[PDB]
């Protein structure tokens, strides 16, 4: 109860969450690396906690549906399925009605990613038109937001995307995919079109952050464990500790 | 002092916190009622605490200067000077890198308080003229939203508010005296605004709003009590109690 390990939800999401590559069939902690696995390897060292890493079911990231219902990591927290959701989930309003975060670990915003090609500059002019086509990952922050806007820009662009069945995609590789095989921006947030602009070299971010917000490590609302966490994450931004495991994770002609 | 009186920083706001009318000269927890006030009162009622309530000395919300240094409430909470802050405390990103906060008790957005008469639609149309002055409350949310905005609408925003002294005022009385007095728009908190327009008959909401986010009961980052409150909250508000609340104490031709 105090000493048992803690179960972690996650997903699989380049930099942040991976299965590391071996000859051998990996199983456990051991199938996993990168930046957020880091992460909670030294929170668990410098808390002195243990932790299960479990993969989410279905995949998602979580958002409500129209009864009010969560999925996604998000409803492992709010089932106490899991004792923290590590993974870059963002912090938002409409979450933490419903969960808990620790302080954020790393500042984003929401951006454009598209194919070098057709000089297009901003979300107005992705707004204006349809031949480009455009959208996000279901059932994620980016959707929400779109879907909860009142500014008239991104109306008009959840008017679009939640009118067209392909738009939303099931995540940031399917969407990246999409922008690679169609005419098509994906609405992503700005540290991991960062992270993939410098792979590939033909796609690009397509004007600058409409909003700045932070990923946290997600908790059930109320956890014991959430303060401590957040207190060791402090500690290691005074140090610059989580930008030198950025530049070790994000690290063209 | 696990028995001990919380301290509570707070500020006045109307309808949240306000000097309650008296004859006599009030001292104590016995000079303040409000929307806030009331919340509180409930959450020491369910949670069996007691506390002491100090208006911050300066009279701010919080923001950071130029290198990273506090003021306000958001202040009083990093020094451990007060255990709560009790008050329409806006929820933010570069808050929560310094603070706790509950999960939110009110969802509101920034918008747009104007004497009805020159019918302007949106920020659009205050960021392209100057004849109609515009600011928002110092060292407060809003302010931060603007400063930090990468929006050409809201750049344009920001860069007539920093330049011109009179935009910034001390705080939403003093931005409200002046639409009043003045051709100038005061960009706040949404459920302020209709609290105000509901008692001043010559002012209006101007478009919609520009963002959604929450208030929450600020707390010294590891704080003991902020899980407690947080749960309560959610019971308060699965049965509706806050928006009872708000009727109270918001309830022209
Ligand atoms: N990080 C996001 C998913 C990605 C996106 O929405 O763009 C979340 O927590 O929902
Ligand atoms: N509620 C705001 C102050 C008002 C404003 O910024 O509009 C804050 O917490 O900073
Ligand atoms: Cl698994
Ligand atoms: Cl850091
Ligand atoms: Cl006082
Ligand atoms: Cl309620
Ligand atoms: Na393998
Ligand atoms: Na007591
Ligand atoms: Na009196």
């Amino acid at each position: 109860g105090t000493n048992r390990s803690l179960i972690v939800t996650t997903l699989l999401e380049e930099p942040f969450v991976m299965f590391r590559k071996s000859d051998r069939t990996l199983y456990g902690n051991d199938r996993f690396e990168g930046y957020c696995i880091d992460l909670l390897k030294e929170l668990a060292h410098i808390l002195g906690f243990s932790y299960e890493i479990r993969l989410v079911e279905d995949g998602k990231y979580g958002a409500q549906d129209d009864k009010g219902q969560w999925n996604g990591m998000v409803k492992e927290l709010i089932d106490h399925k899991a004792d923290l959701a590590v993974a870059p989930l963002t912090i938002t309003h409409v979450r933490e009605k419903a969960i808990d975060f620790s302080k954020p670990f790393m500042t984003l915003g929401v951006s454009i990613l598209y194919r070098k090609g057709t000089p297009i500059d901003s979300a107005d002019d992705l707004a204006k038109q349809t031949k480009i086509e455009y959208g996000a990952v279901k059932d994620g922050a980016t959707m929400t937001f779109f879907k909860k806007s009142k500014i008239s820009t991104f109306e008009k662009m959840w008017a679009f995307m939640s009118s067209k069945p392909s738009a939303l995609v099931k995540n940031n590789e399917e969407g990246i995919q999409r922008t690679l095989t169609a005419d098509y921006a994906l609405l992503m947030e700005s540290t991991t079109i960062e992270y993939i602009t410098q792979r590939n070299c033909n796609l690009t971010q397509i004007g600058g952050l409409i909003d700045s917000k932070g990923y946290g490590i997600g908790t059930p609302m109320g956890s014991p464990y959430r303060d401590k966490i957040t207190i060791a994450i402090l500690q290691l931004q005074e140090e610059d500790k989580l930008h030198i495991m950025k530049e070790k994770w994000w690290r063209c002609p």
